C-alpha cells in the first residue's frame, strides 16, 4: 500500500534541478507507507553518509561533469538499499521505484546499489558518461 507525497517529493525534485540553487541532492525516504523528502545538500560527500547498511532510500542527483565549453549536467536517480536491510524490503522497494519515477521525471541514468563504493564520485561519473541522455 505503498504511495508517495508528490506535492512534497517534486518541490525536492526541482529544486536540484534548479541550476542556481546550490542543492545537488535531496533524499526520499519512507515515513511510513508514504514516501517523503528526506534529507539534501550542496556536498555530494554528504549524500554518501545517508546511505548507511540499516536504511533504504531514493535519491536524486546532479552530477556536473567536464569543465568550460563542455560542462553538461548529468541527473541521476538512484535507489539505495542497506545491505541491512530485509529481503521482502529489497524487492518491494524495487517496486516502489515506479511510483518515484512518476516524480522523478527525467535523468540520465537509474542505479540500485548496495555498497557505498559503488557511489564514489568519480565511479558513478564515469557510469554516467557511459550512459547517455535523460529519460522522459
Amino acid at each position: 500500500a505503498t504511495k508517495i507525497d508528490k506535492e512534497a517529493c517534486r518541490a525536492a525534485y526541482n529544486l536540484v534541478r534548479d541550476d542556481g540553487s546550490a542543492v545537488i541532492w535531496v533524499t526520499f525516504k519512507y515515513d511510513g507507507s508514504t514516501i517523503v523528502p528526506g534529507e539534501q545538500g550542496a556536498e555530494y560527500q554528504h549524500f554518501i553518509q545517508q546511505c548507511t547498511d540499516d536504511v533504504r532510500l531514493f535519491a536524486f542527483v546532479r552530477f556536473t561533469t567536464g569543465d568550460a565549453m563542455s560542462k553538461r549536467s548529468k541527473f541521476a536517480l538512484i535507489t539505495w538499499i542497506g545491505e541491512n536491510v530485509s529481503g521482502l524490503q529489497r524487492a518491494k522497494t524495487g517496486t516502489d521505484k515506479t511510483l518515484v519515477k512518476e516524480v522523478v521525471q527525467n535523468f540520465a541514468k537509474e542505479f540500485v546499489i548496495s555498497d557505498r563504493k559503488e557511489l564514489e564520485e568519480d565511479f558513478i561519473k564515469s557510469e554516467l558518461k557511459k550512459a547517455g541522455g535523460a529519460n522522459y
